[PDB]
């Protein structure tokens, strides 16, 4: 099991709250199912970005995960994200893309071999 | 409907012009029948990256897109941006990756939600 | 053919090696049997990343490349990446995803059109 989230903003880094990276780690555990030793996180703040052609706050997202990707699911990891995006970091949710990948155990690396 | 074209290039901050963002999302909602408004561009100057093995300007891009994408439009989105990349940032053409993606849209998540 | 690698980690910019891109070129070169002409490589050091929730050295990756891909071949690359990041920037195999893509010829653009 593995889960991968990255988030890139033009919001500053000085704007990303203290803990966020553990916030994130440990709610994607929880929304994933996954033991939140296998969740990965990765925030890029202060990017050159543009959502509709406007530069007010955004974020372009993905959450990469060996299954637990679907529909249903992917609403709700949305619902999450998209939610702590606007309260910690102050973008609105309608300036969020999150692009969701169901990725196959032969197809992640880890300690020196794959999931497969 | 959702596109989001990123390009990470060595390139200096500098010479990455100040309207390129717009450039980009008003020339990718023209080719892909989009409204702007649902088009997000991310541009990453100043990184570490080689192509061929050689560290001259470069760059390595991606365009995902809930449809829109295909052999014939791969082809005509791939002069788009080269001719855009060589213009705007000095970068030859034969020394630009641009990896193309069709994304369900149940696996875009927006304003809390997904396109499904 | 077209390959190209990429390693976010959040190990500081001065403790990758002079020549780490020209090995990662040379070694991916070598392990996907393509010319080193067609190889992209991409570090990105320094970044705000956690692994398991803890903030030591990891590395997030991701190998995408017109066929070579698979599962026993996933293995050896992650064995030879892996060893990589250890020798050169002491990252531990186990705090290192590398992500695998087979990408059709279509979706990749290079110079003004797709490999297809
Ligand atoms: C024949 C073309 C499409 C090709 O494979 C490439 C060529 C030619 C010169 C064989 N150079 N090159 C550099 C980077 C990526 C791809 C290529
Ligand atoms: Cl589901
Ligand atoms: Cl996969
Ligand atoms: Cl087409
Ligand atoms: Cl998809
Ligand atoms: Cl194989
Ligand atoms: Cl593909």
């Amino acid at each position: 099991p593995a889960a991968m989230f990255i988030v890139n903003t033009n919001v500053p880094r000085a704007s990303v709250p203290d803990g966020f990276l553990s916030e994130l780690t440990q709610q994607l555990a929880q929304a994933t199912g996954k033991p939140p030793q296998y969740i990965a996180v990765h925030v890029v703040p202060d990017q050159l970005m543009a959502f509709g052609g406007s530069s007010e706050p955004c974020a372009l997202c993905s959450l990469h995960s060996i299954g637990k990707i679907g529909g249903a699911q992917n609403r709700s990891y949305s619902k999450l994200l998209c939610g702590l995006l606007a309260e910690r970091l102050r973008i609105s949710p309608d300036r969020v893309y999150i692009n969701y990948y169901d990725m196959n155990a032969a197809n992640v690396g880890w300690n020196n071999s794959t999931f497969a």
